[PDB]
């Protein structure tokens, strides 16, 4: 899979990048049973300011998770992954669970190219 | 949902876009009934320049709206949301309407997490 | 189509970026028939070090292409179109095959809005 986590600039220093790319991997390879190295954590940063809810400027705290997965998976199982990114990226990062969004989007495998393969 | 918008650095001053969540989250309520703070926009700028159409390199104009929705509306109204985004971001961002694409995504409801809930 | 591409800053000169852009582009003419300037690419830079497979930091070489696609074609077509992005980027971009990593998403054509039309 690849997970496209985004975040605001400085909110997370290279060790906490690490232990969050750590708790998604982890947590995705625990779950799902997919190799830890078939799971890419891409982090796009942007300046503090760029999040709004509900039309209301945010700081530099919210983290949202877009996974990227192939089709195929139970809604239950989907839901348990979902969960425990929640829980595993609030400690991996220090933050509060209320500041982190995770969404899954679903495509077939034969549309889904990792390392050139 | 998290609206995604994809524009180039120093395109939209913090007022703009300020004026482009409210838009963008305005129309999603008012259409969709869906409450306004479940609405996230999320402003993702890079340098002028990045954008290519039938591969020409574009200025700074083009403003890409990703909305990641839950499954479960019809074709009708996600049109009429989607025509409402030009319509009012054009406005908002006092920019041309022919600058704006917008694409929807669409997830099953338990695969989708806001505010760690 | 919309194709994110996500690299890493100073990968790719604007040369490259515009060859990159080259070939993902007349791939999804060729192969589709949809015209040249439908496709959009959106080059999407973060500073090296973002981007983990397996866990593991990397170094500037990743390549993440996204292709936002309407519903509707073959998963045969599919695989030819992803297997040709990896084939026609690795050149334009001097980057070995295994760097690459491409997905599709798929939306229905009646909420994709291209050119605020």
């Amino acid at each position: 899979p690849v997970y496209m986590v985004y975040v605001s600039q400085d909110r997370l220093t290279p060790s906490a990048k690490h232990a969050v790319a750590k708790a998604i991997t982890d947590a995705h390879r625990g779950l799902t049973g997919t190799q830890h190295f078939l799971a890419q954590v891409n982090f796009q940063e942007q300046p503090a300011g760029n999040v709004f809810l509900g039309g209301v400027q945010q700081g530099g705290d919210t983290i949202f998770v877009h996974g990227l997965h192939r089709e195929g998976r139970s809604a239950d199982l989907k839901g348990q992954l979902a969960q425990r990114i929640v829980d595993d990226v609030s400690v991996a990062a220090e933050i509060d669970r209320k500041h982190i969004w995770v969404y899954f989007g679903e495509m077939p495998a034969q549309q889904m190219v990792e390392y050139g393969r």
